[PDB]
């Protein structure tokens, strides 16, 4: 096919948690999407503590936005490598089929800038990252990842076949982080890149991170930045995790339906309480909220949660259900 | 519905790797299921080497027992913190829907109790937790954790809808303890709680256990307490993994239906050498067994199994068959 | 039956990646398979720093060859165990039922030699590897592991029950190997294996690995060693790890049908980008190549991958589709 002959719709990404709008059910034919993201090598503060590391990022945050097409669209690329930057990058897509997901042809020194083209052949969300040849670890370690959303064109359907229809969805990446650490076990600092990049490379072989959050940093989905919903909405979360395993749970909740591995082909698993997704994979859980109040959204190794930073949260609108759970004697000493 | 009208059951429940009596198709409608439970803060020798700890027990024992209720009844736990232990507790069922799971409707200092109803609306088997605001991950790891299991209200079926019946059932829980190391590797020993936080903190963040063990000790699933069947017997064994992922296997064997991530509604994996049970899960294998001899029953990440505890033994008594298995040519030097 | 009325064959093995030859759809009635593989220990260079380990190898390679059987067949295995070795080795199939996997029943001396038999009554890939009682995950860490696959009779099917049919197959067996480390984090070298076991069994516990390859060393499915293909053709990449979790991807690819956890009664899953195969366990990923070039296929913890070994490459011969995937505009400075 001429592609010149497809519609072309362009779309200015927002940041994570949120996502850009879009149509679940495709209502138009195959399109030429087209996105433009901005590298930005930045300093980022990860913790409560105030630990400060130089992030790389896709158009300024950690992780990177969520693209969302449908099956066989087209994906087209305009990725900007501005000369404020210092590294070469480029990207893959899981998503795509070729030339190393894209990183071959996508290539850019500061100054630079490319567009690349790819046809969303398969449905399901998937990992995109930057992979220079001989230091993909550091990127991607550093915040250089995202995802993106292939929803099949007729949307989501559950294990029987029948539709399933999110009113609200949140994108929640999770990085990994590697800060050097001395013989003392304090956190070392660097100047510039090429002075960092061996001891970069030891904390990574470690295979220990010092830190994993949601969003870029301890606490950022807390507080004024909680994800929210209602009682009675269906909420479909994407998680990725480009180098890393991650089993993330709904603390008070389950996931309905869940693509671990997320391809939409698959029927989902049903009524998880914790599920696996291997890292290098996004996955997506469907939840419809039953109970208002808080609920803690987390990486299910309790230490990488609550010690290291992969823990956020939910603030849910609407009635208590004392049918599902109630106190019968609240604490007290008899 | 008035909740009061529904039967009540009481169970006082056994320790594990035993399973309190229960049927498995539902022999009554639904029901209140009352459970009590008594916090146990105590001293427990975890190796062959002496290593004693301050573990933080349900009832006593590491794991916590297992729990069986049918879907849609009622669980409804007397939770006990008595005057004689030092910590806040509480208690979150992965099987709950709102507050934490219960966490923020059970929190007890010593000398209170509470009673919490929920109502167990997905089957599965399901993991269940101390979680105070705070200090998650040290309750856990100190081995505050247990399980339980909504069985369908019809029993489990196979991937073609058939039943599945087992004829004996155990419940294996898997504990990561992180005993604090010093500069030379050897274990550090405290005082007080207090004192013990921020060394156990230390070395939760290692993310490396020191132990890795089955029903609380190494060695504790051997002997005169290895598990027992015989051939052509059909045995559900469920295995919980609060903190860390596992990879259960059975030397010797399979686990001809196994539900990796716990929740009956999904059909089973069938014919598995190994699965992996997310840290902050539940799942369940059946086999039924085809030879007699010693098995082996382990988290087959050998290093973890061998050297750090995660392993137990089957006696399985019965007649061999020479056709599964034979030796031709015994072992000798031609 | 009298398995003496049936049919033998024997095999030679071949050298992994590559896999003797065999039919997918059995074109006989069930057989006795023979195989025989010489344990062999020796040197191996493992990194491109020239870092040499004592590797306990079954035919002379890390990973042992690739069985292939069918179901219901039986496999007879002579293992020899030359008096050049110094060491007691035994074979524990994840395929086989009893004696824990035929471990129990194949101690061998340097000397002496034994013939096994059993039943393939589950069809999959499986694990199979060394594991002498008391220092079973020494033997496996240092090589001595592989795979067998039993095929359906009638091959391998997709989710619908359609045939699959694969036109080349590959046996990728990824090792972690634990060089044990002094205070410094350099490598310490060792005379005997009675004076290197108590560093190993140390090394071991930390659970970090030093290397992490692809068959036995850094870059070994690189270069005049990568594996082939050519556009258009369908590709299975049996994939195993004995000891640790990896989760597998092509770089560019996709598994279009993946049985994470290597058991194909089970459909397969669809469309993955990355899969779970969890320690113990083989798996097998089913792709038909759309691209031509170079491909990496990694372990995407990707610092396992491009640090610490576990990447090979695919050279795929064919037409570019510009459809698929172009560079719309070539990186540049405008
Ligand atoms: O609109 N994306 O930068
Ligand atoms: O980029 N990771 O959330
Ligand atoms: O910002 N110049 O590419
Ligand atoms: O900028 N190099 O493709
Ligand atoms: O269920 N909270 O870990
Ligand atoms: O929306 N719930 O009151
Ligand atoms: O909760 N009232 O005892
Ligand atoms: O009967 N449970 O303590
Ligand atoms: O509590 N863990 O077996
Ligand atoms: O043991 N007094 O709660
Ligand atoms: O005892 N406090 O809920
Ligand atoms: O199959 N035993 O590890
Ligand atoms: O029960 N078997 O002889
Ligand atoms: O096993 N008899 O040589
Ligand atoms: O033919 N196997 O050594
Ligand atoms: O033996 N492992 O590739
Ligand atoms: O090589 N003698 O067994
Ligand atoms: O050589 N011992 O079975
Ligand atoms: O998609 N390469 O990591
Ligand atoms: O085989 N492809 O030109
Ligand atoms: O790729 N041509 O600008
Ligand atoms: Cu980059
Ligand atoms: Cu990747
Ligand atoms: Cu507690
Ligand atoms: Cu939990
Ligand atoms: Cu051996
Ligand atoms: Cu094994």
């Amino acid at each position: 096919v001429d592609i010149s002959t497809l519609p072309r719709v362009k779309v200015d990404l927002v940041k994570p948690p949120f996502v850009h709008a879009h149509d679940q059910v495709a209502k138009t034919g195959p399109r030429v999407v087209e996105f433009t993201m901005t590298i930005e090598e930045k300093k980022l503060v990860i913790d409560r503590e105030g630990t400060e590391i130089h992030a790389m990022t896709f158009n300024g945050s950690v992780p990177g936005p969520l693209m969302v097409v449908h099956e066989n669209d087209y994906v087209e690329l305009r990725l900007i490598n501005p000369d404020t930057n210092t590294l070469l990058h480029n990207i893959d897509f899981h998503a795509a089929t070729g030339a190393l997901g894209g990183g071959a042809l996508t290539q850019v020194n500061p100054g630079e800038e490319t567009t690349l083209r790819f046809k969303a052949t398969k449905p399901g969300v998937f990992v995109y990252h930057c992979a220079p040849e001989g230091m993909v670890p550091w990127h991607v370690t550093s915040g250089m990842n995202g995802a993106i959303m292939v929803l099949p064109r007729d949307g989501l359907k559950d294990e029987k076949g029948q539709p399933l229809t999110y009113d609200k969805i949140y994108y929640v990446g999770e990085q990994d982080f590697y800060v050097p650490k001395d013989e003392a076990g304090n956190y070392k600092k660097y100047e510039t890149p090429g002075e960092a990049y061996e001891d970069a490379v030891k904390a990574m072989r470690t295979l220990t991170p010092t830190h994993i959050v949601f969003n870029g940093a301890v606490g950022a989905l807390t507080g004024d930045h909680a994800l929210t919903a209602a009682v009675g909405e269906r909420v479909l979360v994407v998680h990725s995790q480009a180098n890393r395993d991650t089993r993330p749970h709904l603390i008070g909740g389950h996931g309905d339906y869940v693509w671990a591995t997320g391809k939409f082909r698959n029927p989902p698993d049903l009524d998880q309480e914790t599920w696996l997704i291997p890292g290098g994979t996004a996955g997506a859980a469907f939840y419809t909220f039953r109970q208002p109040g808080v609920y803690a959204y987390v990486n299910h190794n309790l230490i990488e949660a609550f010690e290291l930073g992969a823990a956020g949260h939910f603030k849910v609108t609407g009635e208590w259900n004392d049918d599902l759970m109630t106190s019968v004697v609240k604490p007290a000493s008899m």
